[PDB]
């Protein structure tokens, strides 16, 4: 029995200094919050997706708090009949208050009270919800109780226990992105001696980047089956082999990787990959255009109040597909340091009838949460009106959510909102009107020096200048190519290379003629023609 | 009393492996990696679809395993209200840990804690899962426990039951294959003796080879059929023998598959006949063409990524129907040693609107889990945005789920993805952009040699050489015939055979010539110019 501490919990530092604080303040001194004359906070809910890492967290502040733990053990103190449930919980309140210092923790509430949907037992669901607001609307200011709540998802909880002035202190412990999983990573392994771990620090590095949706209790899965499949590896030598200390080798761990991908995020807003300015060939006038009508607000705040206008607000990238709008998009999200929230067309747009405002909104809100902050909509062209009627029941819904929450720069101060598209009539006017979404950028097509920097950035890992390719006839020769056209040129090269010969590490002229016979150009001029007519009725930096 | 041994399971000797090992490293040897810091997997799960034989695995482990077993009987231990049914079960797992080392079987999950559906009574299900989380919740990093449970179908399980750090270990026990078959039948048919069996190796191959859908009980009943319908024909001749020893004969054996066969396997994703490299009439270029990028990327991975490119990683075939594409992929499959997952396009569009997304992520789930593998999506043009409004709730999210799991490249190195669509227009373009399925080769009308190769395959049963029919008169003059409709000619002339003798054994230039007359070309001008149309606005191998 080893009581765990707070070394023992990973990648939720500030929300664990968060959480700590929201103990610390009532439940050891609530004299403080009685002479500035508020109700102290009495209800904490740890939100989070499942597996996040919740439960653990309310384990660990038992075992370290120096209060007195009791528990709701959900069913596993309900009675047949509420008569006596009730009067259980109502004991279990009472026997905290007698015991002051004390904190009350409720895990699964929406096996508790999720009175607000039809699963709503009257005799069961009801009375419990009821008991709950019932007795939460008294434990007296003077109390030093505290009660901690666990949900894997808020809003199934009612909005009633959701009130103000009733356990509404919220912890938002949430997917772990990179540099979380790293701590994870190495706090596990390091539970383990390192001996037996054989990953240097560039390895969990690796691993770390290749676990994109891992939630925080499957990478403790993934380590457990690195184990299980390294104990396989003593097997597959000789099942003699008795002997331990068999190291865990990172090639053990994507073979874990490959198997256990349990429940995690492929259902949440996306968080994309790290790319930068140096990948993106050329388009400096594109770069320098983003770098400044993106970021440079975002971090000029009083110099824009001083001059009496307001920043802008949101900026429209539209340009032929294959052009590089997702990919400078994701570098300014990496090379930019302000946090970046992205989400895809239509994984917002199906979110079925309901769901769908309830995603704008949080991303909203999530948004504000954390200024200064970048939402890029990519394709929104998916959260289109200009369809039958079928869109007016989810289209029109949507569309007039995101322009609610869009305008009103009252309230908006720290939130800038990139879009793409590449069908740019089909989004709604109403939405690349003045005061909105109004900044048109156009991509289009690389010019001479970009496409000749893609070749140098996808042609340098075979030899080029010693194998008698120039690729400047390259570029002058692919005009018209969209950029994924000139990178998918230089694959198709390579297939050809390894077309004459298995081995080759050697590529000619001869490959990417073959290669530009075959590739066809994506861009026809009606599509060119298309973008600067919509260049002409565009709002701002037509 | 035959006791159960892993000689009566066949067809299952990865999984059985699987399974012997994550029963043996713990409730054998805890301590061995208990050591290594991560908490013992302790629940093992037997997925599968009906009848493959989960519940003859779970005795035959609980027969051979020393440890003790104990039985959760679903219902048979439930008793009328969930108060003594969850003592029940409390005990149950306490004197198994008493009596440390133990098995726990859980048959049916489904009929215990389905809580994730409608048919949640909070006063039973819900109960009865909250009291396995909360019993699983712990056992015992040393407790020599472990359990097994078995599903017919295991979505239908809740997300709560399939948490990582729980009973998590996953075994999928499959639809046998053709070889599983084999070995399925020559462990049933060996366990009568031989004598009364009268079939050879040669013949059980045969029976395995046309029980395509058969899955695993079923064939034990086909054997029992074989069986009655023996000593049917034991009745067939006079009802005076009572004479044993009647041989079971193949006759016998398909005599019965004309009457086994129960809805067992459903349009679950299809495994293909085999058909070779020869069986393909020509079409040597599309031979070599799909042969390279296909096989080669998947099997030369290591050069691939030593060259700086990422392998091609979509192929889509567009051809006039009949024309080889869809047997071109099954040649590949056959003949390419390479795990096929193959499902048809209409039969995953037009399932569910929650059923398509499940299928696309379970198809592609198994596709990393044995990479490297080909899917093979045939008439992707099901699989199309392009009609009304109805579409927008069944097509749009279909093709965005196919999307985004495509485009996941960082763990899509060894998959293929490969399409055939006889009407390529009525793909949406995002799905033909480069980094995505780009790659399109076009099949087309077979040339003349592809036109003489395919006669000499099928009239080589019948006479023509010495019948004064030469095939290159033929080959010339079926020009403008798909493939389809040369095999067609030929059955057409046999069927004229057969019209002027019922025993004939020879075919003449006139029962051509009446074929030939009898056949109108389905390969229009208009579908030649609407293929090249197509080709000119492709992205690649255009
Ligand atoms: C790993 C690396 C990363 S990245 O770069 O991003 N990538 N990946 C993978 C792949 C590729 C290609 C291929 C063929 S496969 B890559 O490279 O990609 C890239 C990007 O992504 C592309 C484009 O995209 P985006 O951005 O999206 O564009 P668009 O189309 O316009 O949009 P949408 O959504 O479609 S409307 O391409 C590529 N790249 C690179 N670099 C470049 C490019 N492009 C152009 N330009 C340049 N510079
Ligand atoms: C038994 C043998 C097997 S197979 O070959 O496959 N077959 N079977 C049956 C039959 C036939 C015919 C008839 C009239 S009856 B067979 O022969 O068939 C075959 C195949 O299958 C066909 C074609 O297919 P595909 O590929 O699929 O086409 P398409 O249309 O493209 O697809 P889809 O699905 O529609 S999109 O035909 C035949 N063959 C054979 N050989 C050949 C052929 N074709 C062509 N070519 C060649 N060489
Ligand atoms: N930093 C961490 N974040 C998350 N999980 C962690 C972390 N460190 C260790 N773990 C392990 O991850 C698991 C977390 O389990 P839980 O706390 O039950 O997850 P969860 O958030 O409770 O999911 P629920 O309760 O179904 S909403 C435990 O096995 C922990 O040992
Ligand atoms: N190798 C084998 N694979 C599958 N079934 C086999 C095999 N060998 C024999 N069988 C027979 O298959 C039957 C299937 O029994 P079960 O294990 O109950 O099937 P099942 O998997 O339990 O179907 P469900 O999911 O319980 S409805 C057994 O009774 C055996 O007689």
């Amino acid at each position: 029995p080893e009581p765990l501490s707070y070394a023992a919990v990973g990648g939720l530092d500030k929300e664990i200094e968060s959480l700590k604080s929201a103990i610390e303040i009532p439940l050891h001194q609530p004299t403080l919050f009685s002479s500035f004359g508020v109700s102290p906070p009495r209800g904490i809910l740890l939100h989070g997706p499942p597996g996040t890492g919740k439960t653990m967290l309310l384990r660990v502040v038992a075992n370290t708090s120096n209060a007195h733990v009791l528990t709701i053990n959900g069913p596993s103190i309900v009675s047949k009949y509420l008569g006596e449930t009730e009067a259980a919980l109502r004991d279990i309140f009472n026997e905290a208050r007698k015991y002051q210092p004390s904190i009350i923790f409720i895990d699964e509430i929406d096996s508790i009270a999720p009175n607000r949907a039809n699963d709503d037992s009257g005799e069961v669901e009801s009375r419990v919800v009821a008991t709950l607001l019932t007795l939460m609307d008294g434990m007296g200011a003077a109390g030093k109780v505290v009660v901690i709540a666990a949900t894997n998802r808020p809003n199934s909880v009612d909005p009633a226990l959701r009130r103000p002035g009733r356990f509404d202190q919220e912890v938002e412990i949430g997917i772990p992105d990179v540099d979380a999983r790293f701590d994870i990573l190495t706090k596990q392994f390091s539970r383990m001696s390192s001996d037996r771990h054989v990953l240097d620090s560039e390895a969990i590095k690796y691993i770390a980047s290749k676990t994109h949706g891992y939630v925080g209790a499957d990478l403790t899965a993934l380590c457990r089956e690195s184990v299980m499949k390294t104990i396989q590896r003593g097997l597959g030598t000789d099942a003699n082999i008795d002997k331990f200390s068999l190291k865990v080798t990172l090639k053990d761990v994507e073979s874990a990787m490959v198997d256990i991908r349990p429940s995690a995020m492929r259902e949440i807003f996306l968080e994309m990959p790290k790319v930068y300015w140096s990948d993106i060939g050329g388009q400096e006038e594109l770069k320098t255009k983003m770098k400044e009508m993106i970021q440079l607000p975002l971090e000029a705040s009083e110099t824009f109040a001083r001059l009496g206008i307001s920043a802008p607000k949101g900026v429209l990238l539209y340009g032929p597909p294959g052009c590089s709008k997702t990919l400078t998009a994701k570098a300014l999200a990496t090379e930019s340091g302000i946090n970046f929230l992205a989400v895809k067309g239509p994984e917002i747009f199906n979110k079925y009838v309901g769901e769908s405002e309830r995603a704008i909104r949080e991303i909203f809100r999530k948004a504000r949460s954390a200024a200064p902050s970048i939402i890029f909509f990519d394709e929104i062209d998916a959260l289109s009106p200009d369809r039958d009627g079928s869109s007016t029941s989810a289209a029109n819904h949507v569309l007039t959510s995101l322009l609610n929450e869009i305008d009103g720069v009252e309230e908006l101060k720290g939130v800038v909102i990139v879009a793409a598209t590449n069908r740019p009539d089909e989004i709604d006017a109403a939405l690349l009107r003045p005061g909105r979404l109004d900044r048109h950028i156009y991509v289009g097509p690389p010019d001479v020096n970009a496409r000749l920097e893609i070749l140098k950035k996808c042609t340098k890992k075979f030899n080029t200048e010693e194998s008698g390719v120039d690729l400047h006839e390259l570029a002058d020769r692919t005009e018209g190519y969209s950029g994924a056209e000139v990178v998918l040129l230089c694959q198709e090269a390579g297939l050809a290379a390894i077309m004459e010969d298995l081995d080759v590490a050697k590529v000619e002229l001869r490959h990417f003629e073959k290669a530009f016979k075959g590739i066809a150009r994506g861009i026809t001029p009606e599509m060119l023609s298309y973008y600067e007519e919509f260049a002409l009725r565009s709002g701002s930096s037509s």
